[PDB]
């Protein structure tokens, strides 16, 4: 599914992505256009063998199985083909332990080089929230 950037603002403040360690909902929009331009579908091989998944490219070298990742970990408990349904729960609750784990959003390489500093509330201007 490619959502709308205020569908998918909404859909991430349902599932209290919203200000979710202190990160507003901006944040995880500018995130998530970025990472996989809103698709759900997106994946990407990274050069040491692991893959991203998802509208927040989530790495399957810890957060979750693709049964294709040598030494790789599962930590949100999952097969990565779940990031990728048009219902986004798996990657919000993914995504909260992700930015729990220490270094906050910076975890998404995208959002440091291309959203953090900026003016992110455009991402959300103009929508019903
Ligand atoms: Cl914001
Ligand atoms: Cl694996
Ligand atoms: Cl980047």
């Amino acid at each position: 599914k490619v959502f709308g950037r205020c569908e998918l603002a909404a859909a991430m403040k349902r599932h209290g992505l919203d200000n979710y360690r202190g990160y507003s909902l901006g944040n995880w929009v500018c995130a998530a256009k970025f990472e996989s331009n809103f698709n759900t579908q997106a994946t990407n091989r990274n050069t040491d063998g692991s893959t991203d998944y998802g509208i927040l490219q989530i790495n399957s070298r810890w957060w979750c199985n693709d049964g294709r990742t040598p030494g790789s970990r599962n930590l949100c408990n999952i097969p990565c083909s779940a990031l990728l349904s048009s219902d986004i729960t798996a990657s919000v609750n993914c995504a909260k332990k992700i930015v729990s784990d220490g270094n906050g959003m910076n975890a998404w390489v995208a959002w440091r080089n291309r959203c953090k500093g900026t003016d992110v509330q455009a991402w959300i201007r103009g929508c019903r929230l």
